[PDB]
């Protein structure tokens, strides 16, 4: 007979946690009878449980510069186990937000790159490029090119098909992409190629 087992993808006592991804806690041996989180000022932050009792996982975008606590109780057949932990999150020097052209829901011609334009100096442009997904249809592969120090872009290796859905979704919140200059949110961005 096994006491319940708390799992959480944080530690208690970390810093620089990024925000990048959700925070979670898994039961086994039991399952998941409470769980909370919360910052410094006593906000709560949303999450959810899944149906199973298994599996708890944050839902909204963590705050930078803030702390968190978080509790979980699991109850098993072998009893109850409680954890609770206190983790900081990621510092930026400076944030930079990016800016997508095309334009969301545009239809632009054959020869028009996607551009991911972020208004501060990007010193880690593979960071940058790792946090950036191009999905067409119908599929042709691209590559990224930096014009700058601020402005990536993507094409594929001569003009595209016209009737080529374009999704671009720039993913640079919680990621530092060189010298602590993080984003500051996410941007998706859709178009068409007429």
């Amino acid at each position: 007979l096994l006491v319940p087992k708390l799992t959480a993808s944080v530690t208690d006592g970390a810093v620089g946690v990024t925000v990048d991804a959700p925070v979670s806690v898994t039961a086994a041996d039991g399952v998941l009878a409470a769980v909370t989180m919360v910052n410094d000022n006593g906000r709560p932050v949303a999450g959810r449980l899944s149906p199973d009792g298994l599996r708890w996982s944050t839902t909204e975008q963590l705050g930078y510069n803030r702390r968190y606590t978080l509790n979980a109780t699991a109850l098993g057949l072998g009893g109850a186990a409680t954890r609770q932990l206190t983790f900081q999150t990621s510092s930026p020097a400076h944030l930079t937000m990016p800016y997508v052209m095309p334009g969301d829901g545009e239809v632009v011609g054959v020869g028009e790159p996607v551009a991911i334009r972020f208004d501060e100096n990007i010193a880690d442009r593979g960071a940058a490029e790792k946090a950036i997904k191009i999905t067409t249809n119908p599929p042709v592969e691209g590559a990224f090119y930096w014009l700058n120090n601020r402005e990536v872009r993507w094409r594929p290796e001569h003009f595209w098909k016209p009737g080529t859905a374009v999704d671009v979704a720039v993913n640079t919140y919680g990621v530092d992409l060189g010298e602590g200059m993080f984003g500051e949110d996410n941007v998706q961005t859709h178009f068409t190629i007429g």
